[PDB]
């Protein structure tokens, strides 16, 4: 399925080229430019477990998820992935738990150790 293709199939993204996040692009966004560190981005997601289960969506509340970019207000690998993406473009990320909840977990969803997987869509950016 889609989890393992990302992981067999997709590319390293990170700047210590420790295949900690690997994406591959579903759906090619507009034009060259990428959101900066503090715009407002806007996504839909979906995340699942190593273990099949889907763990997370916002695509369920019927609203996007908002954050500012590269502040640390989500886990690594969002930072650098969302980073990556064009407006309207649509990715898959794979990301080892150094880059998402470590050791540590979250509780109750995330258990230690996990690797994660998600769907992101770039809807919007905007702001500094
Ligand atoms: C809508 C909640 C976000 C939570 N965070 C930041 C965060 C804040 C507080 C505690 C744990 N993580 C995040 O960094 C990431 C990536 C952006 C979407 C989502 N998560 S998430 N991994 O989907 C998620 C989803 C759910 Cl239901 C629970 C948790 Cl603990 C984490």
């Amino acid at each position: 399925g889609a989890p393992a293709t990302v992981t067999e199939q997709g590319e390293d993204i990170t700047s210590k080229k420790d295949r900690g996040v690997l994406k591959i692009v579903k759906r090619v966004g507009n034009g060259e430019e990428t959101p900066m560190i503090g715009d407002k981005v806007y996504v839909h997601y979906k995340g699942k477990l190593s273990n099949g289960k889907k763990f997370d969506s916002s695509h369920d509340r019927n609203e996007p998820f908002v954050f500012s970019l590269g502040k640390g207000q989500v886990i690594k690998a969002w930072d650098i992935g969302v980073a990556t993406m064009k407006k309207g473009e649509i990715a898959h990320l794979l990301i080892k738990p150094e880059y998402a909840y470590g050791s540590a977990g979250s509780l109750p969803k995330i258990p230690s150790n996990a690797t994660l997987f998600f769907e992101i869509e770039l809807l919007d950016f905007k702001g500094e």
